[PDB]
């Protein structure tokens, strides 16, 4: 009929196991993305940041919700649209042309699942973007050498967001 399933803070071993998954693959497309970036353009310390933000346009800061307390949709406006983002402008990357590594294919993989899991939150509730651009059209720099500059600088920034990520993640056991 139903095996004995007790509920007293069961499910978390888990998603440590997951934690440790996202923790092993971020490195590793930490060190494949800077290597790659100066390989690339230079990676360089601030400088091209500049064309890359008047370019690039201002996009999300680098947490989510402040205090994490403070409208549970807003949250999910931020993380989705922030997500989506991150996700359009690395199909710009990909739908470049120079792959020059199928890594970059299995990263995208991963923060697929993610907003695979935001579109699951979505579900529930998730129908009030913040981006009401002409009509379909933002996945897509042009390709070309601000375009290329604009990629590697999402890139940099992508891999703090990450980490930063990572730590609100593991900060989520308050009660």
């Amino acid at each position: 009929m139903t095996p004995l399933g007790p509920a007293s803070s069961l499910p978390q071993s888990f998603l440590l196991k997951c934690l440790e998954q996202v923790r092993k693959i971020q490195g590793d497309g930490a060190a494949l993305q800077e290597k790659l970036c100066a390989t690339y353009k230079l990676c360089h310390p601030e400088e091209l940041v500049l064309l890359g933000h008047s370019l690039g346009i201002p996009w999300a800061p680098l947490s989510s919700c402040p205090s994490q307390a403070l409208q549970l949709a807003g949250c999910l406006s931020q993380l989705h649209s922030g997500l989506f983002l991150y996700q359009g402008l690395l199909q710009a990357l990909e739908g470049i042309s120079p792959e020059l590594g199928p890594t970059l294919d299995t990263l995208q993989l991963d923060v697929a699942d993610f907003a695979t899991t935001i579109w699951q939150q979505m579900e529930e509730l998730g129908m009030a973007p913040a981006l009401q651009p002409t009509q379909g059209a933002m996945p897509a720099f042009a390709s070309a050498f601000q375009r290329r500059a604009g990629g590697v600088l999402v890139a940099s920034h992508l891999q703090s967001f990450l980490e930063v990520s990572y730590r609100v993640l593991r900060h989520l056991a308050q009660p």
